[PDB]
């Protein structure tokens, strides 16, 4: 019902906020192994940054955008692999690894459900 | 790249905050006519509220489940116009008024951007 309600929201991605900050809120949601979000980049302001919690390590993965025959794609690994937006890079990520430690599992959210 | 990056993102909903909250947030993003979000109800645990600014004014309506023969949907008019989620009726009102004093034209993000 819930489930159903929000089911196309993404509450994965957190805007503009800090690699520190994402470290704190990844923190006090239990390092839970695969727990993730996405925000902006603050090294560059033109990107996003996946950080995810493996192992209670928090790792954090540069997405860039570019440009090909007239359009936009984002990519973690210097467009070896290649998504049309945020979404279809994090459901990717759900289900295979790729260049990750791990699964995205679980989102990382400042909502109360 | 912004918004083809966080394309399909869905930022107009925030989950569980007060009536007074929307309206702080809607406030602080300008109380432009069709501002808009939806949250959870703080009384209906069960519910959701569309939080819409017109003419400078916020207005609130509730939007509930309701289960039919085994099938669910989400309404803000007892099923009159029915919805699988919370997408839907926002797309909806988006390009078509309803019940509404206008249409949902501006997202009032859950997020820093």
């Amino acid at each position: 019902s819930l489930s159903a309600a929000i089911h196309r929201t993404q509450l994965w991605f957190h805007g503009r906020i800090s690699r520190e900050e994402s470290q704190r809120l990844i923190g006090q949601q239990g390092l839970v192994d695969g727990l993730f979000l996405v925000r902006e980049s603050q090294r560059n302001p033109q990107g996003f940054v996946l950080s995810l919690c493996h192992l209670q390590k928090v790792k954090h993965y540069l997405i860039l955008p570019s440009e090909e025959e007239g359009r936009l794609y984002f990519s973690m690994d210097d467009g070896q692999t290649r998504f049309t937006d945020l979404l279809q890079l994090v459901e990717f990520h759900q289900l295979n690894r790729g260049i990750l430690p791990c699964l995205l599992r679980h989102c990382c959210t400042r909502v109360a459900l």
